[PDB]
């Protein structure tokens, strides 16, 4: 009874706990630095969890309303990478920061958009369908768009990103999805444990990244945070207008706004740690985005839940 309520609070106060661990790692780097080589395994557990909660019925909307899901997928991969490039150009960001921002923008959407849409009284089915499709196609789209925006000079790194996404995202999702088919309704007991496990895995990624880049956060941390807010914020703005201008209903307009603005920034932190390890600042936009988008996502979801 107490253990279940503890998980409920932690989930409903995530951003605060993520901010506390990021702060703990900042003032004391050695507290989390050990988790650095575990980043792929940690993200691998989060992705296993996503697939475990996935069922073939979650793709119903993709077969019944394919144009609506396709608009959401296009919005995601056109808006977030282009906004990351535009902000990198307009703010003349140092190359390492620009690469970290572009990486975040090229990532697929985050699963927390599903919960935020539910609170925003949006179309939940659509949110789940957009995140899942954009995630399943991310092994090809994430490095291809990264390559076009960051430059063809990072070919080697982008090719390695394809392999990294297959291993940390695709391999665990499919596995989870087949385990749900194998056990059926029995997977509910496993899915009760995942919110706390997933929160523990992500705070360790955040902690490990902040710790490894303390010096770079000390000189550029505020600039990265300002870009994160503008990247995510503009993502909500263009997301809303993309849903509105395509003639989508109000429920779909709220889902796509959140979908676009919210990113799988834990993947961006994982890809920067695996492929730009000698430059710890590349993983910083991803680590700070993971804390920020949950704060901005909840505030926007609260405004809509209060309106509806
Ligand atoms: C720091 C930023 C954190 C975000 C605070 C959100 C507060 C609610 C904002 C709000 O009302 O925006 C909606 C616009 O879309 C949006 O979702 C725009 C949000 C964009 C955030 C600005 C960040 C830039 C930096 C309007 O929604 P409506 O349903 O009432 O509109 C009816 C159609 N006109
Ligand atoms: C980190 C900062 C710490 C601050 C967080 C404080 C916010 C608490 C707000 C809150 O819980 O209110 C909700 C309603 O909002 C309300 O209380 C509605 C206030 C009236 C809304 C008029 C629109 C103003 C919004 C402009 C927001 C700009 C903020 C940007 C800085 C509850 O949810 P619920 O009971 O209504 O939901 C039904 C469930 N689904
Ligand atoms: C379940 C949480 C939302 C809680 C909520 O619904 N609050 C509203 C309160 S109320 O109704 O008004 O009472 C969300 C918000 C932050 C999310 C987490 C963060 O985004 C960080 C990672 C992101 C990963 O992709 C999924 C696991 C995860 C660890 C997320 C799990 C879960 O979706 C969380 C914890
Ligand atoms: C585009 C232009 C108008 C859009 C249509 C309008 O948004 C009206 C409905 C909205 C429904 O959710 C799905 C079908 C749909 C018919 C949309 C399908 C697709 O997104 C369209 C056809
Ligand atoms: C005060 C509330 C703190 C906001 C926490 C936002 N959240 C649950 C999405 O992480
Ligand atoms: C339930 C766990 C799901 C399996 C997740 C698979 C994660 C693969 C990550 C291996 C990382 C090794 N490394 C760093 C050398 O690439
Ligand atoms: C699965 C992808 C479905 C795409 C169909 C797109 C609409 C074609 C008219
Ligand atoms: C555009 C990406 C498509 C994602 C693929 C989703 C797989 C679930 C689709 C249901 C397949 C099961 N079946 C054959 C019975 O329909
Ligand atoms: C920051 C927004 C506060 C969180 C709102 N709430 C409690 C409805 O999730
Ligand atoms: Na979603
Ligand atoms: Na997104």
């Amino acid at each position: 009874n107490i253990l279940s309520k503890i998980s409920s609070f932690i989930g409903k106060t995530f951003s605060l706990w993520a901010a506390l661990f990021a702060a703990a790692a900042f003032f004391a780097p050695d507290t989390f630095k050990w988790a650095g080589p575990y980043i792929p395994w940690l993200l691998g557990i989060i992705m296993f969890g996503m697939g475990l909660t996935l069922k073939p019925s979650d793709f119903d909307i993709l077969f019944k309303h394919p144009k609506v899901v396709i608009i959401g997928v296009i919005a995601q991969f056109a808006i977030m990478p282009a906004t990351a490039w535009l902000l990198s150009k307009l703010l003349n960001l140092p190359a390492e920061i620009a690469v970290g921002v572009i990486l975040v923008g090229c990532c697929p959407g985050g699963t927390a958009s599903n919960v935020m849409t539910y609170l925003a009284r949006g179309n939940v089915a659509l949110s789940v369908a957009v995140t899942s499709v954009s995630t399943l196609i991310s092994p090809l789209l994430t490095p291809a768009i990264f390559l076009m925006l960051a430059g063809e000079m990072l070919e080697i790194q982008a090719a390695g990103m394809l392999m990294s996404i297959v291993k940390m995202v695709l391999l665990p999702i499919v596995l989870g999805l087949i385990v749900h088919k194998v056990l059926g309704s029995k997977t509910e007991k496993l899915t009760d444990a995942l919110p706390l496990v997933s929160v523990a895995a992500i705070v360790l990624i955040i902690g490990a990244v902040v710790g490894a880049s303390k010096g770079k956060i000390m000189e550029s941390g505020l600039l990265i945070f300002a870009v994160v807010v503008l990247h995510n914020g503009i993502g909500y703005l263009l997301g809303f207008f993309a849903a509105k201008w395509t003639g989508l209903p109000y429920d779909a307009q709220k889902t796509l706004t959140i979908e676009v603005g919210m990113q799988n920034s834990g993947l961006a932190a994982a890809l920067a740690a695996a492929h730009f390890a000698a430059a710890p600042v590349v993983a910083v936009p991803g680590a700070l985005f993971s804390v920020w988008h949950n704060i901005s996502g909840s505030l926007l979801a609260t405004y809509w839940a209060a309106k509806a």
